[PDB]
């Protein structure tokens, strides 16, 4: 994926003429005129000379314009161009990041179009994401790629040599990767003078990024819309006459009070100028779930009662998106082939993004329903109508409980305004918000960063695998730099998975965590999932814990499923295994067809958008690895990483492996039906197993230990999904080893407060093995390759065999 970046810019006085005459021939192409007078119509074009003597005259700049003002494709053309107007084309070579694939892709081919050229192909525009590629020609060339591409280039060359322009766009969106970024763009510059940096945000609040970067200059870009007509809750309600089918700490807590106390005398003052049956349907609204069948009834009514366009839905995430398109799906109205309904989710398989294709004539009427993401630049067509959901999918830490959650939780001003704009890029539009006007109060004006709410681990180990120095030292020269207490945490938590050694170095381990691109515990998982030849359910297990488990409980059956759930459980105890046998069954099931499957779904009382969601990432699990050398095949099911996948004693090791240290020992019950089963933790104290859990009323235990991955706080400490395991697998995959005696007895402590029956001689053995396994992935950093398990005698598979005799006791 570097071979952009190992290309040399070397400018070309030749080339220079030849891109020249090149320009001349364009001017006189059909094709390129009528592109070119669509970009005349941007609001970017028309200021376009001084866009680029400011980016000429300084080596940081920071740009400002909001929807439509066309920055994203236009601004990489305006240097670009303008080089090759003064007769220097081949000097550029520019880089622009984008938040996601999908956007790389997009903007690319557009730009492309615009240009009157293909993508890649040896022409101006291309693109780079992770394992595909368009790459344009070396020299006088624009290429998008991700904030992950660039993360990986620095491995490689850590003073982006080649790149003559980075652009990094859509900044406002604060993600964790870019920041970082920025940072390092920020040394980088001062140290080397010949590189231009170009900050875009989509947003006005842009003062903070000059000020970072040492006040340097400012531009604005007018943004372009059509009117567009905004609906609050009340409006829609009101408007299509809804009836129906039935009837984030501290802050938010205060927002939520506020709006406690001011909703009785908004309702009151509402039913001033609202008919009563719209107050009283708007009062019996869910605040914490996105209303799908309004959401429904309101598309009826816009294809019936009003003019043609596409309609773009924005939702929270995967499972609304599908139950959405399945609720449409289910009335005839939308069953025919007028009607084109693209679901849109970054998870989903690449292209799969499917959206951009021309639409075919307007006979037919595009509905996009998609998350966030449809903000970004992003190329849907004909857009007239936009609903708004509401909701964002945000991550948010919980540093004193060490609990990390995704959420659906409400918009900011800028994400609303953003989603407005969509609607007005062709005619004027109209944009339906499914909040009421008291919530629209009492919105934040921007989402918090990131780097305020999220677990550090895999930023930490990105700036060890840089070589950036000292991690909270880096941190702490961020735009925004994160909590004493959530980098505390984040440097224990890679010690305690052995990725840092006490000295915060990386371990042979941890630099092959480093080249995952997922958290460290699941990168560790899927790690050993490979070496130990688990795939398949290891990876289940590791998709279950990134995205959530396939379970749902329907009212009145509550019982029945909490039997079905512990019978898939079998003799296991563990939540994890449980849901390996679900999704084999369910897999199963499949083959025999969708009866079949549905079937299977009603008796185990699964959900089946969420199964097929934990098959995608499964895929993506499998090409990490293959891209990090340790798979041979990109997929989930190669015979040759499957061998050990029956085996309970290998997998249980490797969900240890990913979990540890969140490690319970079990307080015994001694048949006492009135007390509940409760488990000893090292931090929390004596805490309780979930309901929903396989073992919450367990007697049976054959061993002392538990490992668990979420924990959640509301009365007191629970556990929700945990696993039954041998103390051998912490020995091996856990802390320090000790060991004590006690006359008779010989003893094995692990991190202290594990402690256990064990020979002296298992715990110098699981040392020994240790250092060797130290040394197996310390040969794979320059020479990653999988391990041939059909050649033993081979001294990785000697190693690898012993560990694996060790963890089956
Ligand atoms: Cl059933």
């Amino acid at each position: 994926d570097t071979e952009y970046l190992l290309q040399e810019n070397e400018p070309n006085l030749s080339l220079d003429q030849h891109l020249l005459e090149d320009l001349q021939r364009k001017k006189t192409d059909p094709r390129y005129i009528e592109m070119q007078r669509f970009r005349k119509k941007l609001p970017s074009y028309g200021m376009q000379k001084e866009l680029v003597n400011l980016i000429n005259n300084h080596q940081v700049t920071v740009i400002s314009g909001e929807t439509g003002c066309g920055k994203t494709t236009q601004v990489t053309q305006f240097i670009l161009d303008n080089y090759i107007e003064r007769g220097k084309g081949s000097a550029c070579r520019i880089v622009c990041t984008q938040p996601r694939r999908i956007s790389a892709i997009s903007v690319a081919e557009r730009v492309a179009t615009e240009r009157a050229e293909s993508c890649g192909n040896g022409n101006s525009t291309g693109y780079q994401i992770r394992l595909q590629s368009r790459l344009p020609r070396k020299q006088g060339s624009i290429l998008y790629c991700t904030t992950g591409i660039i993360l990986q280039w620095l491995q490689s060359d850590s003073r982006l040599s080649s790149v003559s322009h980075i652009v990094l766009d859509e900044i406002h969106e604060r993600n964790l990767q870019s920041d970082v970024l920025m940072t390092v763009i920020k040394d980088l510059l001062h140290f080397r003078s010949d590189l231009k940096v170009i900050l875009m945000s989509a947003t006005l609040n842009a003062e903070k990024f000059s000020e970072y970067f040492g006040n340097c200059p400012m531009i604005h870009i007018p943004g372009f819309t059509f009117p567009v007509v905004e609906y609050l809750l009340e409006d829609i309600i009101e408007k299509i006459r809804y009836v129906p089918d039935q009837k984030n700490r501290q802050e938010k807590e205060e927002k939520e009070a506020i709006y406690k106390e001011r909703w009785p005398a908004y309702i009151k003052e509402l039913r001033t100028r609202y008919s009563a049956s719209t107050v009283d349907v708007l009062q019996m609204m869910d605040d914490d779930k996105v209303d799908l069948n309004l959401i429904a009834a309101l598309i009826r009514y816009i294809v019936l009662e009003e003019e043609d366009g596409a309609i773009l839905v924005f939702l929270p995430g995967w499972d609304n998106i599908s139950t959405l398109h399945d609720l449409l799906m289910s009335q005839v109205m939308f069953k025919s082939d007028k009607f084109l309904i693209i679901p849109l989710h970054s998870l989903m398989p690449t292209v799969n993004q499917t959206q951009v294709f021309k639409k075919t004539p307007p006979g037919v009427r595009k509905i996009v329903i998609a998350t966030n993401i449809a903000e970004t630049s992003i190329t849907i067509d004909d857009v007239v109508y936009v609903i708004d959901g509401g909701k964002i999918k945000e991550t948010h830490f919980d540093t004193q409980n060490n609990i990390s959650t995704m959420s659906a939780e409400w918009v900011s001003k800028a994400n609303a305004k953003q989603r407005k704009g969509r609607a007005g890029r062709v005619q004027p539009g109209h944009c339906y918000h499914l909040y009421n006007g008291l919530r629209a109060s009492l919105l934040d004006d921007y989402q918090l960063p990131e780097i305020l709410r999220t677990p550090l681990e895999e930023l930490c180990l990105q700036i060890k695998i840089l070589r950036l120095g000292g991690i909270a030292y880096f941190l702490s020269r961020l735009m925004d730099p994160p909590s004493n207490e959530a980098v505390v945490l984040s440097i224990k938590h890679l010690m305690e998975l052995s990725a840092l050694d006490k000295q915060e170095e990386l371990t042979p381990l941890g630099v092959h965590l480093a080249r995952l691109p997922v958290e460290p515990h699941i990168g560790k998982m899927i790690l050993f999932g490979a070496l130990f030849c688990c795939l398949d359910p290891v990876l289940t297990i590791a998709a279950s814990l990134s995205f959530k488990d396939p379970f749902v409980i329907p009212l009145g059956k509550e019982k029945i499923a909490d039997a079905r759930r512990k019978e898939l459980a079998k003799e296991t105890r563990s939540d994890h295994l449980t849901v390996v046998n679900a999704f084999e069954g369910w897999e199963e099931a499949k083959r025999r067809g969708f009866r079949y499957e549905k079937d299977y779904c009603w008796e185990y009382f699964l959900s089946s958008n969420t199964l097929q969601m934990l098959h995608n990432m499964k895929g993506q699990f499998a090409e990490h690895l293959l891209g990090a050398g340790f798979v041979s095949s990109r997929s989930p099911k190669d015979p040759k990483a499957n061998i050990n996948s029956d085996n309970e004693k290998i997998i249980k090791a490797v969900i240890c492996a990913g979990l540890y240290p969140k490690v319970a020992k079990i307080r015994l019950n001694l048949g006492k039906k009135r007390k509940m089963v409760k488990v000893h933790t090292k931090s929390d104290g004596l805490v309780s197993i979930h309901p929903k859990s396989v073992n919450v009323e367990q007697t049976d235990f054959h061993y002392n230990w538990l490992i668990y991955h979420l924990k959640m706080r509301t009365s007191s400490i629970y556990l929700y999904d945990c696993t039954e395991v041998s103390p051998y697998c912490l020995l091996f995959f856990g802390g320090d080893i000790s060991i004590q005696k006690d006359k008779d007895q010989e003893i094995i402590a692990v991190d202290e407060w594990i402690v256990f029956q064990s020979p002296e001689r298992i715990a110098h053995l699981v040392k020994g093995l240790r250092k060797e396994l130290d040394s197996l992935l310390q040969e794979k950093i320059e020479s990653p390759h999988p391990v041939d398990w059909d050649d033993t005698k081979s001294r990785d598979c000697a190693v690898l065999s012993a560990i694996l005799d060790l963890i089956k006791t």
